[PDB]
């Protein structure tokens, strides 16, 4: 069964790697804040040897990112690994990873969006539980951050079940470019789209990214899972639909226990009607409960949750999402 | 080998269907144009009962689309089926299609883009050969069609080999909105990115669409195939890359014979340099011919080619892409 890596504790070292886009797209100023932020939380922050390498795709070579990953896992002082930022190409690295090395060195790996690929592949090949959550760059956000740290802390510094609470406010701002002028919005809350109750193994993160593992070794079976699914502003409802239909045609999809969907960005123009239409036409979702408007995805603020950890959904309760194993 | 549907004779009936987006996204006069065009080419044009149904996704219900599809294969006056246009959701239809009925009513199905899903699936399930080529709506283009009819005719009215020939000019115009103010461009032609000779089965069409069948029983094995791939302006170099990585990780990708890539649209901003870097990082393409800039995809003009047919690629000839079986 699944390996829960040791929770972080004060003084632990945290390694920053860039398996997707280069730390070079972050301004010197942003780096400083995130460093200090995690340092104030009580951690030695260190950086992979190649984080700053940059090519024409704003990323770096396969061999470089692979090495930073292996070093990070092989270094025993490192208790958690944080990705710099997402991007597009972490799926390139999958064939080249020493999964024996990784399973021999269980520890936290956390990041989201493109990192879904890497994180999911490591769970499926290794059974190490990984995390969909804050990037390193996530901690460079001056306003609204409290929720991020609280969920990051609930998930990674403590071990008891916790609830994926609804934020009080949420936003959809390009905050790295403008940090003072933000637009927090009262969170109208989660939205029950299909009622029910269930319990299961957590799979998901970024939908179009998880699609990429379909037909590979690295794809997890979906039997007995709660799906936590999200996508960014590039997806429109029609692309979300086709990408979801694809996911729900994969092995184990007949036996999905439920789904939680993260808040969409504004440009996606997802509406309640469209989302309802999309879900209502999916066969594998017919009986199980489904929620939308959760605090993970590309809006602020994000939670941090385990891929390969367990959850319970109860639509009648106030706190609808409970994380149990994590 | 596969089955080849009867080539289109003269006066033969053509049924138009809308398995993706509805015909309601076409202006009345744009349809009048395509109808006259295909009539002049000497065919009886008819429309499925449901082609004008229209939902909030600019498409139509599953069961409507599936009915027009079945009524069209089963009607024996009908010798070719053309899709109105592409979009997003032809992959929804796949579990509901009567493949046995299709298998015993062999005939031409042609269209491209989203239709890649429908066409490929029909092929993998019935091994009836289908076509990536003109939509009904493709025949409403006033300027620059001559190439399109010619390729259409090469593929579907004649039985002998032919070359997927370089066009003299090409464009990337919103021509349905401005039929007169076009912007033709002299075609620098096919780039040989990797030289070679190779022969195999043609698989491909729209890349992110073909991705959607991955991990399903509708996915073709890729052993002994020539991949003809293509994507539209919504893809950027990084997304073309991750989608390509994902395809070249599928069953059979270790035994691909060669690859042809269709001309990118301009908003994609694919540079010869980026494309080369993307290709050289792909393991499955190490020792095989790869050609770029071909005449298919989302620029005009478009060629029509068979899915499940056969092609020879010869970097030494001046006719470098040959379509043998169709
Ligand atoms: N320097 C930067 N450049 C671009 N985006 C930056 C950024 N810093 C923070 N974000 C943020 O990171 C998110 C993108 O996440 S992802 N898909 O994992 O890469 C966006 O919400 C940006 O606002
Ligand atoms: N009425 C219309 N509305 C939108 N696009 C139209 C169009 N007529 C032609 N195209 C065109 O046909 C292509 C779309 O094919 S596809 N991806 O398979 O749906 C694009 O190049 C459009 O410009
Ligand atoms: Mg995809």
């Amino acid at each position: 069964n699944a390996m829960i890596p040791a929770k972080l504790k004060q003084g632990d070292e945290i390694r920053i790697i860039a398996p997707s886009r280069s730390i070079g797209i972050m301004a010197d100023n942003q780096v400083e804040i995130a460093v200090n932020r995690l340092t104030d939380m009580g951690f030695k922050v260190t950086f992979g040897e190649h984080v700053a390498e940059m090519d024409c795709m704003m990323s770096s070579s396969i061999r470089s990112r692979v090495a930073d990953i292996h070093e990070a896992f092989n270094d025993s002082s490192v208790k958690a690994i944080l990705t710099v930022i997402g991007g597009f190409n972490s799926n390139q690295l999958l064939p080249y990873l020493d999964y024996d090395l990784i399973s021999e060195n269980p520890k936290i790996l956390c990041g989201f969006a493109d990192i879904t690929a890497l994180a999911t592949a490591i769970y499926t090949q290794t059974e190490l539980i990984t995390y969909s959550g804050a990037h390193f760059s996530s901690f460079s956000m001056e306003k609204g951050l409290d929720y991020v740290m609280e969920s990051f802390s609930d998930c990674l510094l403590q071990k008891e079940p916790f609830a994926l609470k609804e934020s009080a406010t949420w936003s959809d701002d390009e905050w790295y470019l403008d940090q003072e002028n933000r637009n927090f919005i009262p969170n109208e809350g989660l939205v029950v789209m299909q009622p029910g109750v269930a319990e299961g193994i957590i799979i998901g993160g970024n939908l179009c990214t998880l699609n990429l593992l379909q037909g590979t070794e690295y794809m997890p079976n979906l039997a007995g899972t709660i799906l936590f699914i999200e996508d960014d502003f590039m997806t429109i409802p029609e692309t979300f639909d086709r990408d979801l239909e694809s996911l729900l045609s994969q092995p184990g999809a007949d036996e999905i226990e439920g789904m939680v969907i993260g808040r969409f960005q504004q440009k996606t123009a997802m509406t309640a009607e469209k989302l309802a239409y999309i879900i209502e036409t999916k066969t594998a979702l017919q009986k199980i409960p489904v929620i939308s408007g959760a605090d993970f995805g590309h809006t602020q603020p994000i939670a941090t949750f385990p891929i390969g950890g367990t959850a319970r959904i109860d639509t009648n309760q106030t706190d609808k999402i409970q994380i149990i194993r994590h």
